[PDB]
C-alpha cells in the first residue's frame, strides 16, 4: 500500500489497466467478506436472542461493490412527532445496551440519535471491525443494492467509481462535515455516466419503468422499485473508454453549474433550481452549493452538507485535474520509472495546491463593485502590481502579508505622540491600511493569480512565481485580510 500500489499501477498497460487494477487491490478479499459476514453472524445471533424473527440486513459499503480494505461495516436491524422521535431513541438506547452489555468481543459503543439518520456506532475488537447499527434506515439496503446493480450494468462504473474516490480522498475533496460523502460522490460519477451523449448507465426512472412483478417495494413513501439483475436490460451503446470518460468526467464536473442545478439521477438530467421549483415540488429539499438528488428519495440533497468552500474546491480541483488529463504525462505510459496516468491525481496534494485548490469567501456584493473593490484592495491597500468569471495578475516584491502588526505598533505610537498622516475619517480603511503597507518598506518576488466565480461570489488565489516559496502565508493573510478589506468597504455606501 502506497508503496507496492505504485509500482502495481506503473508497471501495468494504460491508464484504464491502472483504474481496473486499483479496483482490484482496494477491494474486499474473500478473507475480509468471511470475517465481515462471520461477525453479522455474530450480530444476528444475539439480535435474534433479544428480538425473535428478526433480520441484521448488511448495508452500505459492503454490499455496494464499491467497498476498500478497512471500509465500515453498516448494520441495518429489521424488526406525536416528539413522542415517536423520542421512542425511536429510546429503542436506539436499547439496540445500544444489547451490544454495549450482551454480544462478545463489541466494544466502543455510542449511540447517536442526534443525527438525520438515528445510529448505534460499534466497534468489534477481535475482528478489528467497527461501523454503525441502523434502527430504521430502509433506503440505504436498497439504493446499497441500487449501486451494486449500477455496477453489474456496466464495466466501466466500478473502476470510475473507485478511481474517483480515491483522487477525491487525495484532494480532500471527501469525507464527513463540509466534504462530501463516498455516497454522494458515487452518485456524482452516477450521474455522469447518465448525461453522456450515449448514456453509459440509464436513468433511474427508466429502471422504476422497467421493474418488474413482484419487484415492486415501496419504503417511506418513495419507489424503490428496479430490476434486480442486469440481464434483463439492454447494455450501453457508449464506446467511451476508461480513461476518456475519467477525463471528461473531470472536465464536466469542472464546468457545470452547481447552485443553479439540482442533478437528478431519476429523470438523469439537470433540474433548474432558480426559482423555487423543485423546492415546492418535493418540500423537503435541502438547497446549496451542491445539490445532489437522491435516486429514490427525492426530498433529500446527499450534498446538501457541502459548503461553498468544498464545491468551489472540487470544481477547481476537477478543472485542474481535467487540466492534467490532457497532458502527454497522463495518456502515454512512461519509459522508465516515471510517475505517468493514474499516480499523479493520486498521489498527495501540494500545500500550495492544496490551498489554491479551496477558494476564499468573500462578502455578499455586486459583481462589479465587488471585482473594483477587489482591485481596489490589491492595487491601492496593498503592493500589488496588477493587470488584467474574472481574474487579474498580481506581483508583489514585497514581504506586505507579514510584519503589519510592528508598523501599526510604530505608527499608532507616532500619532499618539503627534500629528501623523491621514484623511479624517470615522472609519475609512483603505488609504489607511495602505500606508501601513507602503510604511513596511526589479524581479518579482511573489507573483499569483485572483480569480473571482459569478455564482457564488468567492476569490481563488493560485501562485505564479514563488522562488522562496512563500505563497502558502499570503494565503492565509489573504483569507484573513480581504474579507474584512471588502467588508469596510461596503460600509462606505
Ligand atoms: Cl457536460
Amino acid at each position: 500500500d502506497s508503496h507496492q500500489l505504485a509500482k502495481a499501477l506503473a508497471e501495468a498497460a494504460d491508464v484504464g489497466a491502472q483504474m481496473i487494477k486499483l479496483v482490484g487491490l482496494r477491494e474486499l478479499s474473500e478473507a475480509e467478506r468471511q470475517l465481515r459476514s462471520l461477525v453479522v453472524a455474530l450480530m444476528q445471533e444475539v439480535f435474534t436472542e433479544f428480538f425473535p424473527g428478526c433480520v441484521v440486513h448488511p448495508f452500505g459499503s459492503s454490499i455496494n461493490s464499491f467497498d476498500v480494505h478497512g471500509c465500515d461495516l453498516d448494520l441495518f436491524l429489521d424488526l406525536t412527532p416528539k413522542e415517536e422521535k423520542a421512542e425511536g431513541a429510546a429503542m436506539l438506547e436499547l439496540v445500544g445496551s444489547i451490544l454495549r452489555g450482551c454480544v462478545p468481543g463489541v466494544y466502543r459503543v455510542q449511540t447517536v440519535p442526534s443525527a438525520r439518520r438515528p445510529v448505534v456506532k460499534f466497534a468489534h475488537r477481535p475482528s478489528g471491525l467497527h461501523g454503525d447499527v441502523s434502527l430504521s434506515n430502509r433506503l440505504a439496503l436498497h439504493n446499497s443494492r441500487f449501486l451494486s446493480l449500477a455496477s453489474e450494468l456496466d464495466g466501466r462504473v466500478r473502476p470510475l467509481v473507485y478511481t474517483l474516490r480515491a483522487w477525491a480522498q487525495g484532494r480532500g475533496l471527501s469525507g464527513s462535515g463540509p466534504l462530501l460523502s463516498n455516497y454522494a460522490l458515487t452518485l456524482l460519477v452516477i450521474y455522469f455516466l447518465q448525461t453522456r451523449d450515449p448514456p453509459v448507465l440509464p436513468t433511474v426512472s427508466q429502471l422504476t419503468q422497467k421493474a418488474g412483478e413482484g419487484e415492486q417495494v415501496e419504503v417511506d413513501g418513495w419507489d424503490c422499485s428496479f430490476p434486480r439483475d442486469a440481464s434483463r436490460l439492454e447494455p450501453s451503446i457508449n464506446v467511451e473508454p476508461l480513461s476518456s470518460l475519467l477525463a471528461q468526467f473531470f472536465s464536466a464536473v469542472s464546468s457545470w453549474d452547481l447552485r443553479g442545478s439540482l442533478l437528478s439521477l431519476r429523470e438523469g438530467q439537470a433540474l433548474p433550481v432558480a426559482g423555487g421549483l423543485p423546492s415546492n415540488l418535493w418540500e423537503g429539499l435541502r438547497l446549496g452549493p451542491l445539490n445532489l438528488q437522491d435516486p429514490f428519495d427525492l426530498s433529500h440533497n446527499v450534498a446538501a452538507n457541502v459548503t461553498s468552500r468544498v464545491a468551489g474546491r472540487l470544481q477547481n480541483c476537477c478543472r485542474a485535474a481535467a487540466n492534467y488529463a490532457r497532458s502527454l504525462q497522463y495518456q502515454r505510459r512512461s519509459s522508465r520509472g516515471r510517475d505517468w496516468g493514474l499516480l499523479p491525481l493520486l498521489q498527495p496534494s501540494s500545500p500550495s495546491s492544496l490551498l489554491s485548490a479551496t477558494p476564499i469567501p468573500l462578502p455578499l456584493a455586486p459583481f462589479t463593485q465587488l471585482t473594483a473593490a477587489l482591485v481596489q484592495v490589491f492595487r491601492e491597500a496593498l503592493g500589488c502590481h496588477i493587470e488584467q468569471s474574472a481574474s487579474w495578475r498580481c506581483a508583489l516584491w514585497h514581504r506586505v502579508w507579514q510584519g503589519r502588526r510592528r508598523a501599526r505598533r510604530r505608527l499608532q505610537q507616532q500619532t499618539k505622540e503627534g500629528a501623523g498622516g491621514g484623511a479624517g475619517t470615522r472609519a475609512g480603511w483603505l488609504a489607511t491600511e495602505a500606508q501601513v503597507t507602503q510604511e513596511l518598506k526589479t524581479e518579482p518576488l511573489l507573483s499569483f493569480v485572483a480569480s473571482v466565480s459569478p455564482a457564488d461570489r468567492m476569490l481563488t488565489v493560485t501562485p505564479l512565481q514563488d522562488p522562496q516559496g512563500l505563497f502558502p502565508d499570503l494565503h492565509h493573510f489573504l483569507q484573513v485580510f480581504l474579507p474584512q478589506a471588502i467588508r469596510h468597504l461596503k460600509l462606505e455606501h
